[PDB]
């Protein structure tokens, strides 16, 4: 798609993940 | 687009997100 003009559609982004937690022990 | 031929393009899913986390307290 260099300097050839025309497109494809559409857009959105990609895939709608999910995922988070922290990583430390309650202890000194 | 019901029974009129003729699509979009790409597909994709639509926006990655990324939350995720607990909710309780370490004490009885």
């Amino acid at each position: 798609r260099m300097k050839k003009k025309d497109e494809g559609s559409y857009d959105l982004g990609k895939k709608p993940i999910y995922k988070k937690a922290p990583t430390n022990e309650f202890y000194a």
